[PDB]
């Protein structure tokens, strides 16, 4: 409800004995995911925005993120109960969101 | 959403840019997200964990005291099963938080 | 069952054959069965009814006190409802529970 | 779970500014009912143990069980979250919890 908006937008995650690391986004759309990195990924912020891409990977497909930087978001896990109106819309919410949260990786140091 | 928690670690300790205290998520039951926030003389080194549950302050909100230095408030539950018996549902969301602050000592 | 529960009155004030205590069915939102207990000392007459939820005793249990010598306790939650924020959750049920306080008061 | 069986199993209720009375079975299988009375109830104990019936009535069609002595139960809100495994086992069950509701509220002196 309201009470998600006394924690902050994007929280940063890590686990015990796990290599992954996690994401809560806090507004909407509300997830919880996990981040991984990949060998392209060297940590700096890049010239032009982050401009990523989201879409189905592996088998069965799953949602998923690529930053196109190395940083990934999977397993996505929708925190709020809302049908979206229109999909496309939403799609186009969550990848914003996506962005923000890997560059907001980036700044975290 | 039952089950998808599954995939990922039971605790999740978790930061935030700009922000002193800290965030955890609880993936198995009972489900939540909590603030984690420290005392000042918060020593760190280890009896078992017995902290409680409470009402505290006047701003009429549930917190967790760890009674070692570590509280969770703020939680958002994130489970889709009804509780209807309470006795489960404070003792076990108590005994989750006497494992992330077992945890958390790290 | 979402929205039955309307059908009925918001309070209902129970008994049982052979018990000493009484029990309370809130059709309302937080929607719940409790057991009504009473002092030895309790006037009923009458400031607003402001009482107060809390783990009380060594049985660790959740209870509600009037503090007019009216208690509410073994709290099944009857909605089917999440609720994420337990802000209002408590807060509502703890608002419930001096209702029932007043209207019972007669 | 266990918490309905520290309660008792006939809960019999009354509400301010009703006339209806009400009832909770805590017991298998659970439920909130009203209960009311009709001109054939006196309140006395029949020679043979209550022997109701449950059945459909009204517009829509909503289950009802006749005491055939003047008490009937309606408006049932089951408690339990399960789905019988059959029907006729759960109407037979139900009715039984519903005949010794009845002889109950006979008793409450």
């Amino acid at each position: 409800n309201n009470i998600f908006n006394k924690y902050p937008t994007i929280i940063h995650g890590e686990a015990r004995g796990e290599n992954d690391e996690f994401v809560v986004h806090t507004r909407y759309p509300r997830f919880l995911a996990r981040k991984s990195f990949d060998d392209n990924f060297t940590g700096e912020m890049p010239a032009k925005p982050v401009n990523g891409e989201l879409g189905q990977i592996g088998e069965p497909r799953r949602l998923a993120y690529d930053s196109r930087l190395g940083l990934w978001l999977s397993d996505f896990i929708m925190l709020d109960n809302n049908k979206p109106k229109n999909m496309e819309d939403w799609l186009g919410q969550l990848k914003a969101a996506c962005d923000r949260i890997a560059a907001d990786d980036l700044m975290l140091n």
